[PDB]
């Protein structure tokens, strides 16, 4: 089994960016 | 099995990004 | 099986961006 | 069995943008 | 079993950057 | 006399603002 | 007597700001 | 005579500012 | 007479800031 | 007569800053 868990991120600003404040499998 | 949590995250603003705050698998 | 939970996440703005606060499979 | 769930989530203000926001399988 | 836990970070901007503040299998 | 001159500006997506592409006097 | 001249200016997004593109006098 | 000339500026994402990009008198 | 010019700035992105590319008088 | 003249000036990324990239007078 995997657990993947994401909470409580606050992010300003995303410009030309990949894979920001994801779950990639 | 896979389990994938997204929760409480806060975007500022988004520009001319991919996967971003997904859940990809 | 594969489980995936997206919840209370707020984004601001988005432009010219792919896949963004999705579930994708 | 694939599981996926979307809720509660506020977007501000989307422009020129693909698969937001969707359960895409 | 792999256990991965995001939680509280700040983020102020991201530019032309790739696999931050994310879960990465 | 006062000249205020405003043209060719393209503005993505506002929100929340005040005195936004506006000849204020 | 006072010139003011506001042209081709491209704003990618705009949140809680205030006195953005405007020519305030 | 006062003469304040704007042109050909490009902003990518602008958050919680004041005064930006503007002929302030 | 007082003359200010402002050309071809390119900003990636701004949070929390004042007079930020700006004729300020 | 006071001549102040900005171009071709590109900043990556702005955080709780004063008077950057203007004309003050």
């Amino acid at each position: 089994a995997n657990f993947l868990v994401h909470s409580g991120n606050n992010f300003g600003a995303i410009l030309s960016s990949t894979n920001v404040g994801s779950n990639t499998y």
